């Protein structure tokens, strides 16, 4: 079972605003076996909370982070999309702060190194810590060296010892995934030199409260991060938030750099500006979550009425992509295989699969190519781009696709969108 968040990750305060409360539902990156009985699947309760001090959104539990990270299953290879960001994240790091060639670049949650592979391009040094054993062998199997551990003041020390100070410390999703968030910040103030760079890339909440993209909530995703609650985490740990750059990725994101707070960096005019956009953005503001409630209850009804409306006219619906927010969105949305009858996705191990509670099938793309669906609910939206620049004759022959948001839509549109 998952324990109960008491106090404030970032500030430490405990005021909690409720915002909403889809109740128990199962882990989204829990895939299941195909079976008669699925009674003893586990479900945990899944809700956001909004710390009127600071302003972060919180889960109310904690799922133990064994169960999750420890043996998480990934891709090797990936989209164009990524390939591309990651290119783009050494560049922005590499040229605003001017790192030379043959620089220490540490990475947190380094996965499979793929992103440490862009840094070693660019004439880098690098070093991963990934506590997932499988998948840091997997990369230290490639040539990309990766300690199997917890990033803590204690692997702090380690790395500095035998690789040195580094003169950017990355974490990307890590960040909005970890709980004891200051043993975090803890560890990179000992780590960071006068003029290194902790840089962490997460899901920006000003984008998702204005995009009502509320499937992005899963257990895996206890922080929802604006700004201000990282500058009030990092005033209490000697660091300084330094730059930001935002991000079309993942649906809207932040790119925030952060240095020591008697440091060589200076702090840039965006960061204060930011700041002021959240203010004006309701963000400080109960009626703002209240209005997010709102939005997500017209969201779901509307979705689930444009799927059963289209299924009782006798059009056939599946699913695109089997991502875990599309287990958040189907489970609120309490759509079954009656309604979706399947879902395509091009991840290997999850073909064959069914999906946790809505139980929908997870097939190929080849298979789907070979089925006349009339109506693909668009999950993995946050690729929208890449999705529909493929998929042409799928368009051609009157195929269309549901987007869930910011509301709920048709591609194609019936006009051109000039
Ligand atoms: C881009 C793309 C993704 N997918 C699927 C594969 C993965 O299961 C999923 C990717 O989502 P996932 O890796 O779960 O999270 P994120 O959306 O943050 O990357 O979407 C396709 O099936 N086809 C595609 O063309
Ligand atoms: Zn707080």
């Amino acid at each position: 079972t998952a324990r109960a968040v008491t106090t404030c990750r970032m500030c430490g305060a405990q005021d909690w605003q409720e915002v909403v409360d889809f109740g128990p539902v199962p882990l989204a990156d829990s895939f299941l076996e195909p079976a008669a009985s699925y009674d003893d699947e586990p479900r945990y309760p899944l809700a956001v909370v909004s710390c009127r001090s600071c302003r972060l959104m919180s889960l109310t539990h904690v799922v133990d982070p064994e169960v999750l990270y420890r043996t998480y299953p990934y891709t090797t290879s990936d989209s164009e999309t990524i390939k591309k960001h990651m290119g783009h994240v050494v560049a922005v790091c590499v040229e605003r702060f001017g790192i030379p060639e043959g620089s220490f670049v540490l990475e947190i949650g380094s996965n499979t190194g793929s992103q440490l592979k862009a840094f070693q391009n660019a004439g880098m040094r690098t070093l991963g810590i990934d506590p997932a054993r499988n998948i840091a062998a997997v990369a230290n199997e490639r040539g990309i060296e990766t300690l199997p551990e917890f990033f803590s003041v204690d692997t702090a020390a380690l790395v500095k010892k035998t690789h040195g100070t580094p003169q950017l410390v990355l974490g990307r999703h890590v960040f909005a995934h970890i709980d004891d968030v200051s043993a975090v910040a803890e560890g990179v103030r000992d780590l960071l030199g006068p003029d290194s760079l902790f840089a962490i890339e997460v899901p920006y909440l000003v984008d998702m409260l204005e995009r009502n993209e509320f499937d992005t909530i899963y257990h895996e995703h206890l922080s929802y991060i604006g700004v201000g609650s990282l500058v009030a985490l990092f005033r209490r740990h000697g660091l300084r938030v330094v730059d930001v750059e935002r991000l079309a990725v993942h649906g809207g994101s932040i790119l925030v750099f952060v240095g020591l707070d008697e440091g060589t960096r200076a702090t840039a005019p965006v960061v204060e500006e930011l700041i002021a956009l959240e203010k004006e953005r309701g963000l400080y503001e109960d009626a703002t979550y209240e209005r997010f409630a709102r939005h997500v209850a017209e969201i779901t009804a509307e979705l689930t009425s444009m799927v059963r409306s289209l299924r009782a006219e006798g059009k056939r619906i599946a699913g695109y992509g089997a991502p875990a927010k599309g287990n958040t969105l189907l489970n609120v949305c309490g759509l079954t295989a009656d309604d979706l009858e399947f879902c395509c996705d091009t991840t290997e191990f999850k073909q064959g699969l069914v999906l946790p509670g809505t139980h929908i099938p997870v097939r190929s793309p080849e298979y789907a190519k070979t089925q006349a669906i009339d109506y693909y609910l668009l999950l993995a939206w946050n690729y929208g781009e890449e999705i529909l620049a493929k998929e042409g004759p799928f368009l051609a022959d009157g195929g269309r696709f549901i987007l869930p948001n910011p509301r709920p839509s048709i591609v194609p549109p019936g006009e051109h969108h000039h």
